């Protein structure tokens, strides 16, 4: 009753030693040679698996593999250590998994070695295909932010707009009969300057402004 | 103790027989260890990677193979069946006849293609590994059709020289001081498609090409 998880598919195999091939072959790929097979070990690093390569595998547990459909491998290092990679992009939001960090109250960054470091986003993609080994960290989010004149901290890169209003009044998303207006400026490009109504989101930056305004409804 | 290795055909010293990926890098001179990527090429033709801090065991006699690619990025093929990765976007025929380990003489390169019929690569044409998918190459064995004073051959290397030509119309046939052999050629590839050969000359082989060999005096 032994099974693994491939590109996070559980998937039933009956071999505790198999090779590569055998894996990619239970995963449900025609042509082997056209895949390339990574495990993720237990200290998070993705170690290649060739087709005539045998893992090991405990009797219990899952272990953990991605699989790519690619003729080419692209490195990066993530918070210092080297990862292989079978696609030619991938998202802040998958560097956040790889790096096993905080989701929500971390940011990605890319090293750049001639303007200032890129903050990605969590679905922004990651273009590996520039010419060198991209070099990309985890750092916890603490942003700053003026909130109805006050300083406010932020440990979340992106906040709806009740999120905002309740940096305004402490007890408001509860109160019916209100209408809570709310204007910011000097936002990233993502957002520079504007308004915002529930529903929406906004991306923080260090010293965004925002004006809340309640209202009797 | 004197111990040295082969990077990219520099022979370089070092000082350790257990070095890592990165200690290896850092004698050949790199400066940034992240942007190399390291192969030991195996005695069983294979090249393994080298991760920064993977060791190595070399002995403290003989001189262990290394290939140092300046690339973010590898690309696969297979070569007799075998898995390369690979450094670089591309490599020459020649380049596949050495990791090969055929006679590079007697051999040809070819690649794979679905469709088509294969490919055959020059010793110095370029296999684009960037190219979609994982190229599959593999040597074998020249064959080549010829005809030499209207008798077929086959002949099984793609480049021969006057003497050869000569021979296989006469196998007696040697220098004297009366008289000379002459060869003529016409139908050959695009390197030489017609002329004529004196000791000394080659001539690139295809299918159908023809030679006529006389043994003419010398005046
Ligand atoms: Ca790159
Ligand atoms: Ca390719």
């Amino acid at each position: 009753n032994k099974f693994i998880k491939i590109n996070d598919k559980i998937v039933e195999i009956d071999d505790l030693t198999p090779t590569g091939a055998q894996i990619l072959l239970v995963a449900g790929v025609k042509d082997i040679v056209e895949y390339v097979l990574f495990q993720k070990l237990k200290n998070g690093l993705l170690e290649e698996i060739r087709p005539e390569e045998k893992t090991t595998l405990d009797k219990e547990g899952v272990e953990t593999f991605l699989m790519f459909n690619s003729d080419r491998t692209y490195r990066f290092t993530l918070n210092g250590k080297m990862f292989d990679w079978g696609a030619p992009s991938l998202t802040g939001a998958t560097v956040k998994s790889l790096a096993e960090c905080d989701f929500d109250s971390n940011d990605v960054w890319l090293e750049m070695k001639n303007e200032k470091d890129k903050l990605i986003t969590d679905h922004e993609h990651i273009d590996l295909t520039q010419p060198n080994v991209e070099r990309l960290y985890t750092q916890e989010t603490s942003i700053n932010i003026i909130v109805n004149a006050k300083m406010r901290v932020v440990n979340r890169r992106v906040i709806s707009y009740w999120d905002v209003v309740h940096l305004a009044y402490e007890h408001a998303e509860n109160k019916e009969t209100s209408i809570y207006s709310v204007d910011y400026a000097k936002g990233p490009i993502s957002n520079p300057e504007g308004s915002m109504v529930d529903g929406q989101y906004v991306q923080l930056t260090d010293g965004m402004i925002f004006y809340v305004t309640q209202t009797d409804k």
